């Protein structure tokens, strides 16, 4: 029941065993959990907030609240501030990652959530857009069907929960490898995580990353790159990336951030 | 003008500078070239054979012949045998790689082409389906939009021109990374080459691979893999692949097969 | 930063003027406030009440320092919070309970030090006000002339050692027990603080009165005579040449000048 | 001593044991030679309360007693009662309700003559409880406890003006009456406040000294050097401020000197 | 494997019986055939002609060993091909040219050795037939009685040292020059091979005749008398007790038995 | 020697220098005593060719010459010519065309008597070129060179049967006639083939010996011990096989002995 950060690739199971959502429930304190749901990424926040309210209520918790922030000023809310002081876990729904950042970045309520996560007090999960915002550097958009090039990926600032990574989501399902490689070419100091649908990278306080769920997490590491043309070529030109390390993990496998290596 | 093997990712430039096709022309002896065109992969062999006949004729060569093999028995042709004894280069067009192998594998005419290539006497190029057949192990088909799994990729036997590799083609254009990773999981001894449209991996006799053209070649190396679940899981289950080496190269860059490393 | 000594039953519903002042002096939106509900036998309920009020005003961080045994006075987590905080709020309940739990603990030593050094604000209401002096009124009745047996004297937390505090003062007719306390310790300035009233001690030595009622400053430092040394504990006390200043909202008692000023 | 005095008694005085306060009034009225009038007008049971004090003073031994049972203001004209006042050596005003006592006695010929004979030093005067409350010109007629000082807390009225420079409160600490006395002083700061406990007495001597006798305390509340009050600025229900008050709490044997404005052990 | 000695102008258009026999004895579809056009002053054209014929029949590999200077007899690439081949075909042209280019070269030493060891087949037509003996007819006319001056004797490649070959034999009336040669070397069996005819030497010592015309076996090994030692080069030669066998397609001359057999 | 003989001359014999062959015929015909008949019937210029040999033999010195100019087969009945044949010591048959010579002379009384007188050893007989070709019973009348042996190569006909056991060819090596002689022998293997060069002679002596005289060679082609031929099996244009032939090529001074079937130096 140790607090953790769950980075979920979207379209997670809401109907069957709900393994990823049950893990967030357990790491939030299970029957003792006080869980806040942030549906700000969505233009249907009532429907999506109610969906997760029903799921976590059915699992059994102490308290639930939808933190239904629709305008930056709605973060300035007495009940939401109190709830964040009391909570054991926060869940960020899908939608649009630029909308979620637009509404929550550089707000006192999000600064307090981030502080409580960084201090090891509460769990945080984000799915789809809620996963995309985890890095300092965020993939806000970008196509498939192209070789890697700077113009392929739309880069933005995320919420900086895990500043050393760049997240992509619905990863193999939407063929997003080239846009993630294009992001890593821009920021080769960052470990890239490409997270499939109904798959999760769970960050633990000891530096380990545990993979949970149906698909894969791709760890794309350019920290030992021998050469790139990135400095030499135009925005639409193909990128070269030499000596990348790739680790494709499934459920139960671990990537250790200190060791910079994966384990079965 | 040293003979080489050109593995072309499909949809190569036939109209503008024709850089890849001009390289094959030059490595076949230029104005002295005697070039055979094999359009067997295609169900429109007359049209596709004539297209390349016109291109190489315009560049200026000594002789051209379309080796229009449409049934296995049509390989048993006096003129085609003579031409293969005389030729300096062979070009295999696109179409369907299973059709091309169906018609040419385990035939004396293809055995003689392969011998003359292996002995360093003639150049060989293949585009699209003509690239796919270069390995001993061939990707005959497979979808995108999935995490890597054995069932994603259709494996077959190719013509074994370069037995140590597995080729994929139209690679980033058709989002084929997952099917190539699935192929390499099946055969981790083989270096995977994912070749984009209008891009070429040119194999030289010294072991170097020179990249030419518009896009990228992805070298996917599982020879130092630390772990895979491949032995443990079902045909439709996601594959894990730990400690892969990835090199994404562009025009002018080299992968050295002996050194197992890329250079700018 | 300031020390707010609050007479109990402060407004938690309307303008909340006294609690808003503590909020402001603790850094307002940037405040990091610890709530000590140790005086109370319902610490969860009373800690949640002030968590709700300070969250409504808006602060950076809150912690309920729920000390229920003296061993929690050694607790590294609570002691770490005290190093990080900008304000500490001590709730009502029973002042002997609060002192029993917190006095002569590392946690309270550091609260007292950070208050004395002018690093953090401190507020206490009701029992939390009573503990501010070195000498504390722990109990006592009304309806009697001043006599030592009327007042239960104890040791407080020594935040403001030169005063003796009484609280719910006119509301519970506590003047005679405060006079009885001052007879025991005439070197100490007596402060009798009404319900929903506050004596706010500033770093310049001024004491500003805030709220609904009065603060009574009872000064025996120039007393000409008392019978206190001569008489038993149940005997009436005489106290000659006391100075009394009764102050309302906006008025100031200056500790250096030993005199009061209108707004 | 048998020198006439004014005894201002805080109520519930000892009627059973040593009766020290009542014996002092007896002594200052001439002891065995005393001619004492009892005014029970404050009481709605004047017969019972008048008889109670008649029995006490008779037991001590006096020359003559009379209950001056005034029940209508017009009876302050009565020749019989006015004759007795010319003959008496002491007057005792019992407890009850101070507004009733003032209603019946103030600005009557009978009370004008008592006041004159007291001011001329011819007779002693004692009042207990309501009988104490009427001693000033300004009188506390009522008021609660359990509040901060405010003008609405205290019911001010006109007393008999025996000692015009003071305002008396009675049962003082026993009924927690300090806030109502402070409320009275706020708008009469020229007057010395005397808060007199049960079974305690402030005995005004002819030289200006005030001797405290009895079980409890007398509180002298002096706002004559007050530096500030908000009294003129605020409404009747608002809290009062009073800056630079002098307080003297005295016990048996101690003296407040009215000329010196100071207390002595 | 066999040695095909072909009398020139062999059928290249119809049944190609002689060339198909060489193809078969070289391994047919598995044959690795070298073509030596060195006898010819048009080596490219004649090498291409046989490349076309053998490609039409279908073989594994062809190489034209285009030796135009004796230095190419040292060439490692041609010498490597000779180690790998299953058959060698020597075209027409001029037999002195062919010997000038190939005799006493490492390349021809290894061809001769691999033929002698029974590893490869060898065929020669016209000039390529003439070079098969150690003693070679390089030239000479017709229309004369036998005399030494009629025939130009030279050294051949010594593939079949016990014979002397003549070619286009009856077509160009070459009997008198062959008799003149045998007078010089009566230990040697003379073979006069007609156009589009072949003497095929088998490893068992049999010689099978294939094709359109005749092979004349002219045997002076039992000669009773000749004037050859006594007379000048322009004098008529006498040759007594010669044995002559004229063979056609399907017939056999057995070298061990020294006699001919019908089909 | 002056012993009668049969001289079979291969054509183009020396008419200018030593005339060795023609001098041998002169000597064997009786030299200065010779009575020589010349048959120019093979020639279409019989006068010119007859006169040429008349001049040569006259220059050597003889008793009598006559040109037997037969131009029609009926003139083989002529009394004058038949008388001369009874008187003569030698007959010389000139060149021309062997079919013409046989047409005119064969199975005539004149030639029957010449043949009889030759067989009885009374006269010498010489023939050159066409005159040589007619000596056998079987005659080569024509045929080309430049081909392998085949029956169509040679034109076979009937000769005068002077020496029935041989088949003669003439101008032999000079006109490359070996293949046509082999073609003739293939289907008459009982006959000894004699291929006689220009200015060479096979001189048949009465004892069976054949002496070679002159410039070139005589080829004796003997298929009497032939082990096989395909001649009976194949068409006229097909190549002939001939196994186990014996060949003897003789020069001036050498002898072929017909009884021994062997040559001598």
């Amino acid at each position: 029941s140790q607090p953790a950060i769950l980075i979920i690739g979207g379209a997670e199971d809401k109907v069957h065993g709900r393994e990823i959502l049950q893990t967030f429930w357990s790491r939030s304190g299970g029957n003792d959990a006080i869980i806040g749901i942030i549906p700000s990424a969505s233009r249907e926040p009532l429907l999506i907030g109610e969906r997760y309210q029903t799921i976590f209520s059915d699992m059994g918790v102490k308290e639930l609240k939808v933190l239904d922030i629709r305008d930056r000023a709605q973060g300035d809310d007495s009940g939401y501030r109190l709830f964040v002081e009391q909570c054991t876990g926060i869940f960020m729904t899908g939608g649009d990652q630029l909308r979620l950042c637009g509404l929550l970045a550089d707000t006192p309520l999000m600064d307090r959530i981030r502080q409580r996560v960084h201090n090891g007090e509460i769990s945080l999960a984000g799915t789809a857009a809620g996963a995309a915002v985890m890095g300092h550097h965020m993939i806000a958009g970008g196509s498939s069907g192209e070789w890697p090039n700077r113009a392929l990926v739309d880069m933005a600032v995320g919420l900086g929960i895990v500043p050393e990574i760049v997240v992509d989501q619905h990863f193999h399902n939407r063929n997003r490898m080239a846009r993630l490689l294009s992001a890593i070419s821009t920021h080769p100091e960052l470990l890239g995580l490409g997270i499939d649908e109904d798959t999760c990278a769970m960050f633990e306080r000891d530096g380990s990353v545990k993979v949970i769920g149906q698909g894969t997490v791709s760890f794309v590491d350019a920290r030992d790159m021998s050469y790139t043309n990135a400095a030499l070529v135009g925005a639409n030109a193909p990128l070269s990336l030499h000596n990348l390390r790739l680790n494709i993990l499934v459920h139960g496998e671990v990537y250790h951030q200190v060791k910079q290596r994966a384990f079965p």
